[PDB]
């Protein structure tokens, strides 16, 4: 008896050093949880505006994953933007669905 | 001479201890393969119904990825649901495409 | 003042041994950057045509992630196809959006 709920999935890629910042940001905005993939590396621009700080080969990156109602997305990107002005990183927004028993 | 095929991509996040369970479940349902990302960690609710068991900071999580025909999705979520009633974890369903030569 | 841009997100899963090949391929095609998730493992067919080489249990896999304009996708899948004819692996194409300040 499963029904699908639409949500937005955010993949937040940034340096590991800034994990606590990013994660307090999610907490304060009312995100109900996240998971973290470690040991990413990277290179160059990952889809952002020209001039956005690139990754390079000695960045230890993580990916923070948050599944979030659509309404939370705008406020979260506005929250991260001051951060991205001075640090490398990107947020990929996806459509996903999650199954819940009726 | 590439043509795109639509499929569903499942990201199954759960504790590593239950890898074999989850993976027998995929096998028995006729999923043709999967990949596994190790060394995830997590915290809190990741998009599920209120009361669903949260992750916490000493969970060693994995992500199982299966690309699956649309028809297999309902049966797979029904398969995992008894499991999720007593264990933390989530399944993210995405739309993806995979290229095949004509 | 955020506006969303649509892009294609490619998840390229293959053996670690072939990282430099795949990554020169992205460079030569004009992809502006990528990130890499290490320590994947896998098994079987991951959505490809019947007969495509499967992963097995002693493959050390990586995932290469590139966010790419829609126009770059066809040429990139054509680039990888000779490679996939003799090696295991897959490319998952997603729709994503990335936020940019106006």
């Amino acid at each position: 008896a499963i029904k699908l709920y639409p949500l937005k999935k955010l993949e937040i890629i940034l340096e590991g050093a800034h994990k606590e910042f990013a994660t307090d940001l999610l907490d304060r905005a009312g995100v109900k949880g996240y998971t973290i993939v470690g040991n990413l590396s990277g290179k160059g621009s990952h889809g952002m505006y020209e001039g956005h700080l690139m990754f390079n080969e000695d960045d230890a990156l993580i990916m923070i994953i948050a599944a979030v109602p659509e309404e939370l997305v705008g406020p979260l990107l506005e929250g991260f933007q001051p951060f991205f002005e001075a640090h490398s990183g990107v947020v990929f927004v996806h459509d996903i669905q999650v199954g819940r028993p009726i």
